[PDB]
């Protein structure tokens, strides 16, 4: 069990107050033992002008994901910024929400590296993203 | 210029309606011979749980003008889609407005690569990111 500060779902949730997290629809959805998943709605909020899933809102769902993960990988008075992030879009979505799964490929003293995959609403991969981030404090 | 369909800015903004473009209150600024660039605020609907601007905010900025610089150079026919995505966070962002700018770094018949710097009030450049595109039909 990789988390070294515990959150509940209901805590992460309420961290998206008056952030773009929550402006995006966006909700934690499992915390397992070295996964985190949030779902994201493809609509009006995440469409790009053509009726698809603008990249840039799986773009925002994996640096969010990776950034929170890495958040719950340290201790009180550390933050955790994300410094790198790409993302490959494999496939169009059109409809129905997405979900996006977030393992760690590395956790580092100072540097992490997570690993987000966004999934449409059939379990088809549709955004393979990697976050490079930074533990400052 | 460079773009195959000779837009406006008016028209450009038209085309944030409904999407996740003017759900974060994204603004196209300027439309040159081979430059497009748009303002972002750094408020509630861009920020991160603690109190900067989301990275995925940054992105989302970043696949907005490079897919629409690939959609300028669409003929009628054809649509546009982003296919890589990769960013770079240099400094953070808390308050005002970022500029995003994007210019073009190959044009290809059928792959584009746009760079998009994302700069803050005083000129520091707090973002790069590179997207890939492909025109397609
Ligand atoms: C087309 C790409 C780039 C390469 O193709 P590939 O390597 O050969 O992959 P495949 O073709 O083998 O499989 C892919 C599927 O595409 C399908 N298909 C295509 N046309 C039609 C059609 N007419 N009818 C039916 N189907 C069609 C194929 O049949 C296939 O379906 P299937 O699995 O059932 O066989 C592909 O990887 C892709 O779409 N990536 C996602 C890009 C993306 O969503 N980026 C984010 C949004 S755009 C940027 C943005 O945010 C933005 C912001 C502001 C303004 C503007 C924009
Ligand atoms: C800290 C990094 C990674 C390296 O350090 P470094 O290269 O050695 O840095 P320096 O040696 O140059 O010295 C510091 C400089 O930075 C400035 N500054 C410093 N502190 C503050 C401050 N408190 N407040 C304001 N400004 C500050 C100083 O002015 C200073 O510059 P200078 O001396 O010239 O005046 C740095 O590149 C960075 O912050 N990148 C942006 C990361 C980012 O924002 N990612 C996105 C958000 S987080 C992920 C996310 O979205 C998320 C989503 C959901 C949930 C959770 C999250």
């Amino acid at each position: 069990m990789i988390w070294k500060r515990h959150l509940t779902l209901d805590e992460l949730n309420a961290t998206s107050d008056n952030t773009m997290v929550a402006h995006l629809g966006i909700v934690y959805t499992r915390l397992g033992d070295d996964v985190l998943e949030a779902e994201m709605p493809v609509d009006t909020r995440t469409h790009q002008p053509f009726g698809l899933l603008h990249g840039g809102a799986s773009a925002a769902l994996a640096e969010t994901l990776g950034s929170m993960a890495g958040f719950m990988m340290t201790r009180d008075g550390q933050c955790v910024v994300g410094t790198e992030l790409n993302a490959t879009h494999h496939r169009p979505v059109s409809e129905g929400k997405v979900r996006g799964v977030c393992q760690p490929l590395h956790l580092g003293r100072q540097n992490q590296s997570w690993e987000i995959v966004v999934f449409d609403e059939q379990g088809r991969r549709c955004c393979t993203c990697r976050l490079g981030t930074a533990v400052l404090g």
